[PDB]
């Protein structure tokens, strides 16, 4: 009765650094490549109201100051069945199918993080030491990106880059949405192949 | 072509608890910050007659009675996709609906099909609550006693203070997070919520 | 007491299709026993998720420090009781009842760290096999060509499957026991694993039978 | 108040050689003749849970590596003097140990203070010994093969036969006599030495 383990990225950084933008954009890149929307979870999640099998789920400020969420998140990313709590009985009993889970913590178990990354602000866009949001938001003239319709220093790597703690590698918003898509495509390719033989 | 989804507040309480003067007051407070006026939607509204780009548009006695045509239009009001409203005379027809906030009122317990994306257009839904000092003989608001001014003003958003406002007489309970709010601080929170709702949305949506 | 779970390790170079074999073998064994499969991660510290699925699978078993891997895996494949570690305390306390373990590694590296005993853990594998890619499905780089290898066959002569593809037959990929130098496909390896577990459930029937 | 020392068997062999299935299979063949059951002691026993007056008590991995606490009670297992054991719950507390035999198993080469009057509690001390035809690739036994039923039965103690029982697979060689036995004949022997144990004492110590 079961499914493929969602691909997961945690972005880690001290506040003010643009973590929630990083996830908003990444999530919706991915969501758009699959012709879907983003389901965006409030902090201290209790109920999943709004969840109608969106392709990506984003968790903001995961693990704030009693470990409910790490137990909620642990059944979001697995192959076991998970049917999340809902407030109104009208939509209760829907299965949690999201292919990706994007999330952010603060700065300073893991196995389900396909990628575990630090957010970093490059210095032209650093500000009195946290990001300059209006000046990094304004749009690049060129677009070299794999995943976007038009570009901006949040996407490029100009303002913010993502640094994976496990592999030491740098990414941008754009290349990591490409790396999250590749890895899932790997996973579905296998599973769909092996599911095929038992239907 | 689209806009930012107005931060909506509706108030629920037994009749006469004051939720109509609540909306009227927190409506125009927001409209004095933004140098605009307020458009008052009539109950069971057929048309938007006389609406000119007000930063606030209130909606009183929402869902007052069936057929609930108020719900087709409300969902069209608090939303990202673009709307040109129903209008009687063809002089002012076509105005795009620009209101930054939408405030409403309804009755105490009444549940007002698709039951979830419908209530995320409430950023905030309060149960109006009246202090016993100002609660009257049948349990509603004594508005003669409650409208007399306070000697000092601790409020950020008003030129003068009254217990309607500093919460002595009138208070608002979050239904989600069950918060005790005076109306001076429910205007703080809604203008604060669309101050940053303007920030995040337009940088994001630019990329798509 | 419990029966020693019967264990298959599969060694090969990257791109030769190890986790498709472990995947497919595991879920064929799962279905005959009307159960599901449990997948450990790499460098695995904990079993959260273990409902006592009949088959546990360790992908990429060797992480090549391997102190952790072998000393825990020594504890899973054994006749004694085993209570695995957990992170949630909700399902902490469950016992490891899986009847098969299917694992994958890389070829001709040194398995156990010392640590060791090298003999003590090596008898724990009932079958130790090399995954070989037949030369019509090796692409350049010697990698399994997985797209064609998945294409279903039009004849099905198989013990354990309803549909057939070169991943099952032995057309595309095969496993050969190191100790036996005899060849299996994923279909014939499944049949062998099921036979062994049958033979390990026999020995209790036959000890009682004499009283 | 005391009674006859249980004739004891200890088996010795490398791990996997089968001496655990041996102790329990000879334990059960004795306890069927005497209509008893077997009380299986866990490794490193802290208490005897639910031991109720079985004829046979099997002690496994005896003289285990941690404390030799296995020795403290074993010395009071087969002995002359009365023993009421340690118990978790006070539901069964005070029941004396009447088991007529005690069978153990150890490791192969491990020597397990006052050594002499104690090694006499083994009536028989044995080395488990595994036939090449049944000896596994690395020297253990193939219990899969070795458990196949024999077409024949010339065993005196069992309802069917198997190479564990008839010596074809599994064999026991005494340390003193160096006589090699199957388990079928070495169960004939222990009950036989018990018969000797029972007869000689009752006449005699009725005098003292
Ligand atoms: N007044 C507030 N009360 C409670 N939570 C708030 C408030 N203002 C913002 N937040 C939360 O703050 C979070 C954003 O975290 P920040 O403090 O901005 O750190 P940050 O995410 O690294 O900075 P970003 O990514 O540019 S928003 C969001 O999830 C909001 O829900
Ligand atoms: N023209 C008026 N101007 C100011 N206050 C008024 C006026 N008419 C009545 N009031 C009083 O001011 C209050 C206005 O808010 P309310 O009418 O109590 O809110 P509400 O009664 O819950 O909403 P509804 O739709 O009228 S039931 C009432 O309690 C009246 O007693
Ligand atoms: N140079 C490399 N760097 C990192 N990962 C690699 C590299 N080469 C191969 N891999 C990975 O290692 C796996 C090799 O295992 P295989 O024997 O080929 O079976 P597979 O189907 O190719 O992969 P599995 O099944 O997930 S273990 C591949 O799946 C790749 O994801
Ligand atoms: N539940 C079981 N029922 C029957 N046989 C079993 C069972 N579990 C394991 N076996 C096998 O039956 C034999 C039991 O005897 P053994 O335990 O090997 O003797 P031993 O290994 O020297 O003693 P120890 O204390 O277990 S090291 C072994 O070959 C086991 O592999
Ligand atoms: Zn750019
Ligand atoms: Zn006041
Ligand atoms: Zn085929
Ligand atoms: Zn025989």
């Amino acid at each position: 009765k079961h499914r493929i383990e969602p691909v997961c990225l945690i972005i880690r950084g001290s506040p003010g650094t643009g973590k929630s933008l990083a996830t908003g954009i990444i999530a919706r890149a991915i969501a758009d490549k699959y012709h879907s929307s983003v389901y965006s979870l409030p902090p201290d999640p209790d109920h999943f109201d709004g969840y109608k099998q969106q392709v990506v789920t984003v968790m903001d400020d995961l693990c704030q100051n009693d470990g409910k969420d790490m137990s909620l998140f642990c059944q979001m990313v697995s192959t076991v069945d998970f049917i999340p709590p809902m407030a109104s009985l009208a939509e209760a009993g829907v299965s949690f199918t999201s292919k990706f889970v994007i999330a952010s913590t603060n700065a300073t178990i893991r196995r389900r993080f396909y990628m575990d990354c630090d957010i970093e602000v490059t210095d032209s866009y650093k500000t009195d030491g946290r990001l300059d949001a209006g000046r990094a938001a304004k749009l690049c003239s060129e677009n070299n990106t794999a995943n976007f319709k038009r570009c901006s220093p949040l996407v490029c790597g100009k303002a913010i880059q993502l640094r994976d703690r496990k592999s030491k590698v740098r990414y941008s918003v754009d290349t990591v949405v490409s790396e999250l898509i590749r890895e899932y495509s790997n996973r579905s390719a296998i599973g769909n192949t092996i599911e095929a033989l038992f239907q």
